[PDB]
């Protein structure tokens, strides 16, 4: 893992440029390989639905 952040789902290393890093809880993913969002990154911080609960 020689990029400090790598996809759980993938973690290709490449798709890092848009890696989506989750507030709520450590989690990173893609923004085209887990949450609807593609190649454009949504705006403010998106958490996964178990964070989403904990609030
Ligand atoms: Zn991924
Ligand atoms: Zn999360």
């Amino acid at each position: 893992a020689v990029d400090l952040y790598v996809c759980l789902l993938c973690g290709s290393g490449n798709d890092e440029d848009r890696l989506l890093l989750c507030d709520g809880c450590d989690d990173s993913y893609h923004t085209f390989c887990l949450i609807p969002p593609l190649h454009d990154v949504p705006k403010g911080d998106w958490r996964c639905p178990k964070c989403l609960a904990q609030e």
